[PDB]
């Protein structure tokens, strides 16, 4: 049924095309909210990171990061190893609640200058605001510290690159900035670690060849594998939106999943375009493997389990198990 | 005779250890930017990157002062690609005080960078030679040379004359040689035959990266299923010529072959053989001898392109005459034919 697939991503790119019309629509907003946020003291540093697309099958929905750079002192929470306060070692002064950058404070300036400023279009806290331009394009808006400090230490096993994409690549990256986008944490003045900015590195240089794909001879099929991925479960949370058990469940899940089957397969003979279906079969099999263990580390953060009974219940998981399975051996229905 | 090659790098190895030189250098170094910064002019001084343009002298050692100018315009001198005078597009500039015209003084900025160095070292025991592609030459304590060369960074985008250039496609991917090409491009200043305000196109800090990051796999020379011998063949490129240079120190007829030359030439061979199969440690003999066959077959032929500027000839009959070019062809005929005893 590999053609099936090939039939899949062959309608998922002709709405690509579709849709770069409304990329542009979303900066010409963008580039507003950031000259007026500019303008304030407390957000003179902000800019961009990274359009994307979080949900595949909504091209009419983007997300953006506005990153915000601060020398910073940090506290574990809790010991989650993702979530922290940010106290100091400035323009910020303004959000100090004791010595902890309050998130609620710093959100709530932000979210006002926003809602002022798309009065010239309506706004609905990972995403803090969500705006609705005309009205079939969607946009969420995060807002992100930026720290050029060395990453924390809950980072240092993770990246498990170096058989993959090189260990010099690895150390590439982890020179580059860490971001943080205010999440809580159950807490209300914590911020989360991102590493948005590193997943699109390794997911458009992708190949131990440096010339993975630009040449036929090396075309490989992570790509299309990731894409099919996203592409079933939001179609599975379509048809069961009503019923709720996969609202927990994101792409950012299946992306997870798809960093480590690329840790375990490093060899981009192991995806050769010509194996498209046993990729995606063996892609799928990982992912259920997670659900059924209940265990997904985060990609950067490994002590952080995404699948943990804390995050999502046994009986959301054995659900998508369930619907999965019943995908994979029916050729995928779903996919229509 | 491959293990006579792995002779030379063993020694060539040992003498790297005895880096406590280098230690010696960054102290001097960083003195002298810490005094060059509180200069109004030269507020945005910096190092790009140890570098050793002569692999077989240890003490001696080259260095990069990069300076940015923001918003300039180039224009070419003569069609030769390489040499520009630099005009600004406003002023405001702290340079303003070394344009002549509305060029920027290559030998103003020169003088003034030339007398900072000199006032501050005097301070430290260290004295400061005259070289001017190097302005000043340091000498640090007993044999420590320091060769100190100011560039001017851009970051727009690279000369129209290296459109063409950093064909490294096949080899390190279009993508990579995108993202090279968005990095900042250096002016170093250089007389043209002389034109006395010129400045020369530096991209020494591409030639880095693609040395050290020179694999077709990321993974290359990262494990053993990967080692390859890339490295090793310049390295003995450059003490060739280098040993031969010393040999024949008294006929002047080597005298304008440079590293640079040996570097060049292995990079259009690095591009002729973009495989890492091509580049395995078990074949450094014969992959040494396709260099040294590559720089002849250059030098016999009278081009030797600039690996950015394509247009531009290292080997044009203006810049060697033939008979140096036949001399070296000659010599290093000689060498490879007897297992190089230049090394020995
Ligand atoms: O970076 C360099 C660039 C050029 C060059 C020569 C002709 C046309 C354009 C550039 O020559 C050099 C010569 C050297 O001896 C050396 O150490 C160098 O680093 C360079
Ligand atoms: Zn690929
Ligand atoms: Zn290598």
């Amino acid at each position: 049924g590999a053609s099936k697939l090939r039939a899949v991503l062959e309608k998922l790119k002709l709405s690509r095309d579709d849709i770069s019309t409304a990329a542009g629509m979303v900066k010409g907003v963008v580039d507003h909210l950031l000259l007026r946020l500019k303008c304030d003291s407390a957000f003179r540093g902000v800019g961009l990171l990274n359009y994307e697309h979080v949900k595949i099958s909504a091209p009419n929905e983007f997300d953006v990061m506005f990153k915000l750079e601060v020398r910073i002192q940090l506290e574990e929470y809790s010991n989650t190893r993702a979530y922290y306060f940010v106290k100091f070692k400035n323009p910020l002064s303004q959000f100090l609640e004791g010595e902890i950058l309050s998130a609620s404070k710093m959100l709530s300036k932000f979210r006002k200058i926003i809602k002022e400023e798309i009065n010239d279009v309506i706004m609905k806290g990972s995403p803090a605001v969500t705006l609705l331009i005309s009205e079939k394009i969607s946009v969420d808006i995060t807002l992100a510290l930026e720290s050029k400090s060395s990453w924390p230490a809950s980072t240092q096993e993770g990246l498990r690159i170096q058989n993959w994409l090189s260990a010099k690549v690895r150390k590439q990256l982890r020179l580059k900035p860490f971001y943080l986008v205010p999440k809580h944490a159950k807490q209300e003045e914590t911020w989360r670690l991102s590493f948005s900015h590193i997943e699109k590195e390794i997911l458009n240089n992708h190949g131990k060849s440096k010339t993975c794909c630009e040449n036929k001879e090396e075309k490989c099929c992570r790509k299309d594998c990731l894409k099919l991925m996203k592409y079933l479960l939001e179609q599975l949370k379509e048809r069961f939106k009503d019923k709720k058990h996969l609202d927990k469940f994101s792409s950012y899940h299946v992306k997870t999943a798809f960093f480590h089957v690329c840790t375990q397969n490093p060899q981009d003979s192991q995806w050769d375009r010509k194996d498209l279906g046993l990729c995606f079969d063996n892609c799928v099999t990982y992912f259920l493997q997670c659900l059924r263990t209940e265990k997904l580390e985060n990609y950067f953060i490994p002590e952080f389990n995404l699948f943990s009974s804390n995050l999502i219940d046994k009986r959301s998981k054995e659900f998508l198990t369930k619907q999965i399975e019943y995908e994979r051996n029916n050729e995928f229905p779903v996919f229509d």
